[PDB]
């Protein structure tokens, strides 16, 4: 799937994003490519952090819906019109689908200065899709249309590849591991086990999933309910016991710098996420770098310096495999056989005395869910 390679930009920190067309004449927009979400939502009003939006009334495939939608969430709210239109994807699988838009009015603490994307693409499924579930996501209007594989593939390098229909072979190296979808509505999943250098955390493997455990592009941090979380950060800061940072930063609300090619990766440990396997009591390991974690913050007025922020935070909605984690691991989601799958991608990150991994199996002779 050569031509959909390098399709994406963008960082952890402000989402990666995909070129796509809406309307016809087409109109240009970079949406952000999220698989914690289910709406196809498009910025269609000028705004301060918006350079381009979507135009309507330029559309002759445009269809009004009638229908108004109103999403207040924790982080922020967007308020819009749902409608249909014409959608393709340049440097996608070559097609045109009609897919449901919502043209976004009105938002707060929604779009991202600077982020240089102009949508969202919630890939999720439609159990989760605003105002209601009768709002067919994009993906299932995507495979209904075309003779497209129910599947698709992220690649996200600390730019990378999203591969609509298809594994590609080129962006892995090793074994693909896989992963029940619990439940279709967020990307759920199963953690069986948490690491941290090796030392089990010794919880009952169902507070990993308190109260859900979800795969999330959009979502730049690992979040962890609090007792996890809690435990994690102690684990960590024994760790690296040699210096100590303040308690802003452990919060993720302060930076963390060291001189320019200084930082001390090897007095942090690796994180081992086990995640179910697809057969009884097995399951698989995703091991995370502090590279992953310590989340750097480029600034020109701190350049002398190196400077991150922590990228594990707490969480009273379950676990959240963010962008952090998903970086330098390929992730395939396997719609059509209920799994994700994780391996080793080309774009992993490494240093001279340890790699990002994907191994298993292992055995554990209870259920991890709620
Ligand atoms: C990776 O970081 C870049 C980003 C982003 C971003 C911007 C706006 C909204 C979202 C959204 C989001 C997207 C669409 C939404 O509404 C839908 F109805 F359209 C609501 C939130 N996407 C995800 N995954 N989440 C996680 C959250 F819930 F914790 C907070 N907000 C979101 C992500």
């Amino acid at each position: 799937f050569v031509e959909m390679v390098d399709n994406l930009r963008g960082k952890s920190g402000q989402g990666y994003y995909v070129e796509m067309t809406v309307g016809s004449p087409p109109q240009t927009l970079n949406i952000l490519v999220d698989t914690g979400s289910s709406n196809f939502a498009v910025g269609a009003a000028p705004h301060p952090f918006l350079h381009r939006y979507y135009q309507r009334q330029l559309s002759s495939t445009y269809r009004d819906l009638r229908k108004g939608v109103y999403v207040p969430y924790t982080q922020g709210k967007w308020e819009g019109e749902l409608g249909t239109d014409l959608v393709s994807i340049p440097h996608g699988p070559n097609v045109t689908v009609r897919a449901n838009i919502a043209a976004i009015t009105e938002s707060d603490k929604f779009f991202i200065n600077g982020s240089n994307w102009e949508g969202i693409l919630g890939l999720a499924y439609a159990e989760i899709a605003r105002p209601d579930d009768s709002l067919e996501p994009f993906f299932d209007s995507l495979v209904k249309q075309t003779h497209v594989p129910n599947l698709f593939s992220l690649q996200l390098c600390g730019g990378g590849s999203m591969i609509i229909g298809g594994i590609d072979h080129s962006l892995y190296t090793g074994s693909l591991w896989y992963t029940p979808i619990r439940r279709e509505w967020y990307y759920e999943v199963i953690i069986v086990r948490v690491e941290i250098n090796g030392q089990d955390l010794k919880m009952d493997c169902k507070e990993y999933n308190y109260d859900k455990s979800i795969v999330d592009s959009g979502t730049t941090n690992l979040r962890l309910p609090k007792k996890v979380f809690e435990a994690a950060v102690k684990s960590i800061k024994a760790a690296s016991s040699t210096e100590k940072f303040p308690d802003g930063f452990w919060l993720g609300e302060q930076l963390v710098c060291w001189q320019a090619g200084t930082t001390p990766w090897n007095i942090f440990p690796v994180i081992s996420l086990y995640l179910m396997g697809e057969v009884t009591n097995q399951s698989f390991r995703i091991t995370i770098l502090p590279q992953q974690y310590l989340r750097p913050v480029e600034d020109v007025a701190t350049s002398q310096d190196d400077c991150y922020k922590f990228a594990i935070s707490q969480s009273s909605t379950g676990t959240v495999m963010g962008a952090v984690i998903m970086e330098g691991f390929y992730v395939v989601f396997d719609r059509a056989r209920k799994r994700i799958g994780f391996a080793v991608s080309a774009c992993h990150v490494h240093d001279e005395f340890r790699t990002a991994a994907v191994e298993g199996p292992f055995v554990t002779l209870e259920d991890c869910g709620y």
